[PDB]
């Protein structure tokens, strides 16, 4: 299974992140929407984040992430590591997702998004088996 | 079915055929490498691939004292090969739980194809349990 989402909206994003020159510390927590082709709200999202540490071997500023995504059908869970610098242009970040209840039961894998408009927009996927 | 969205391999039985290392499992260090040819079998117990890879302890992690490691590997399975490589926490590793890393298909049926490789240890320096997730 693949769910494409090519408009996750952030409705709410509260923060203490310098998008421009981010530091370890910084704090976020956001709420989202979900939308699939035909505009069609598949669901919502509410996480937050934490910058945790520097990684020595390339400094990537390695985050924290944890959500809990509301679909129609069911909710997952999904929960790790990003590097906010791969957040912050516009790569492709990943993290674990674990279905919890609803036709998501049983399936796990992982979620994955894209920044379109910081504070604002992505494009996500969530793969599961 | 023709160019399906999502694909899933499962891989109940990895078989680690030759693993040469210098890790101390009891207590790993920086530094510390791995070299492994596993041999990959499907649900009916029949061989479907290899792969052919290694690992490197690289830093300690400040907030959990994870010890992050750096896997590569090339997978060729009988329909094509997959590249798989990034970061894993090798206290995860030795205590049999599952890690992950991405997975790029490189020919075949995975062309084009991108996701992650996931695994298990089910006897260090023996057997794990794997899954291939892709789209």
């Amino acid at each position: 299974l693949l769910i494409k989402v090519p408009t996750e909206i952030v409705v709410k994003v509260v923060d203490d992140v310098d998008v421009a020159a981010p530091a370890v510390g910084q704090v976020g927590k956001f709420d989202d929407e979900l939308y699939d082709e035909a505009g069609a709200q598949i669901g919502t999202s509410s996480g937050n984040f934490r910058i945790e540490y520097v990684r020595p071997t390339d400094g990537g500023l390695l985050t924290y992430y944890q959500e809990d995504i509301t679909l129609s059908d069911g909710v997952i869970h999904a929960e790790g590591w990003a590097d906010f610098n791969d957040v912050r242009t516009s790569k492709w970040v990943f993290y674990p997702a674990t279905g919890v209840s609803g036709r998501y039961l049983g399936l796990t894998g992982f979620r994955q998004w894209r920044m379109t408009g910081v504070r604002k927009s992505a494009e996500a996927r969530i793969l599961l088996g």
